[PDB]
């Protein structure tokens, strides 16, 4: 039977990244914090768009899904250094500085980084595809999302920032990365520009409510505009996208509702 | 018609940046593309697509440009205090003594990333952009420059024999300058056999070069190894090699790599 949470994590631990030299742990450093953990939300956005649209691109589709877990894990790294967040644990083991040193958690980042534009190379995809999927990937996660939004989440963690700087903030660090992973899936099966367009607006939505969401679970939205004031911010969310969201196949849409959790 | 002067140009009106309200980002993203750098890689790549299809070379450009986004990422990273720890690179402090660390760690990520943003815009046939994309990612990361850092980094107080210390310069530097090469070769589709020719040939290069600077310092080593006699005899048999491999290119291409050799020597 289907299952992608288990066929992703099959292919991911299938397919470490690695290289034959005598350093005697970098290979193990670059696979410890991909095996290690991960609900692999981003991976299985893109792969539900794939399994809902053409499933029969679904095993070529997985590749893609790679490249964007190693992007994401890279970030996980480069975020916990001492210089960042200073974190002694993730995903359940302590973080690559803390089991080898600075060094090597700078340089599995730098790795990843490179290395998911080297799997999405290499995926069995036309190179018209590729080229369309590598833009998606290093737009959103280079300086134009992922790390503009982690640069100004560091720089202004001692200063005030309004609720249109906060949403800027987030909708960079981590919302263009899941709308990336959406509009990924779409253009590995060719949709049109307008519905593989509107998907992406839609994760950039999802993003922000999952960000604000967290927040009241718990540069925070809470602190900013009090827990009843940010509930409200959140619930208004979910009905912006249920407008604009409404015109996506039911299909997608129920499986989207169940990653979100 | 001056490539040097026409890269400079090119990476001048195509700093990377993004409209945002950090105060520094753009600057910082900028400074170290701007503040020097003798392009070396890019002139490499640039001086190949001159020689086979000059109609190409303004396309080129975007090529080279990711190539010195990957350098200058590599040298912002390599500077960072748990690595070399230097104060100044080309001329100007490093990145993270005129802003903080996270700046320079971040401004590196960016630059990485955005080398395969600006290759994937090329005004380039697909297939082409995706054969330099696995030549780029392939030579830059894990299986080239990445590794060749991590080996140096953790053997910097460590014995390597020969063999090793082959190993870790060939991956740290000659596998990104063969890249360039290989690149340039790429973009004029030139044959397999050809291209991966010279792609040796950049290795080589990548040899020499740190032979070279080992012997500079006398005057982990290829002269502790060797001895400055047989270390000096290496590069010499190295670059006799080397100028016989030279006469089996474009005798054009041939002087403009010369050029940019001697330059380095």
């Amino acid at each position: 039977s289907l299952n992608l949470k288990e066929l992703f994590i099959h292919h991911l631990e299938k397919n470490l990244p690695k290289v034959e030299s005598f350093h005697p742990f970098f290979n193990e450093a670059l696979a410890l914090m991909l095996k290690a953990g991960g609900k692999h939300f981003r991976a299985q956005l893109l792969l539900s768009v794939v399994q809902s649209n053409k499933p029969e691109l679904l095993n070529q589709a997985l590749d893609v899904a790679l490249a964007l877990e190693f992007i994401h894990t890279y970030s996980l790294i480069h975020d916990d250094l001492p210089a960042m967040d200073n974190a002694d644990f993730r995903r359940g083991i302590p973080t690559l500085h803390k089991s080898y040193d600075e060094t090597t958690a700078i340089l599995v980042g730098d790795a990843l980084n490179t290395e998911a534009f080297l799997v999405l190379s290499h995926a069995h995809l036309k190179d018209e595809i590729k080229i369309k999927l590598i833009k998606t990937l290093a737009f959103n996660a280079g300086l134009n999302g992922m790390v503009i939004g982690q640069a100004i989440d560091c720089f202004f963690e001692d200063k005030r920032l309004s609720l249109n700087e906060l949403e800027f903030l987030h909708t960079h660090k981590t919302a263009r990365l899941i709308a990336a992973a959406l509009k990924m899936g779409c253009e590995i099966c060719e949709l049109n520009n307008e519905e593989s367009n509107q998907i992406y607006k839609l994760g950039l939505k999802l993003g922000l409510i999952f960000q604000i969401n967290d927040d009241i679970i718990d540069n925070s939205f809470v602190n900013l505009l009090g827990l009843e004031q940010a509930i409200k911010t959140k619930e208004n969310l979910l009905n912006e996208c249920e407008q604009d969201l409404e015109k996506l196949n039911e299909k997608l849409a129920q499986m989207i509702q169940n990653l979100i959790i």
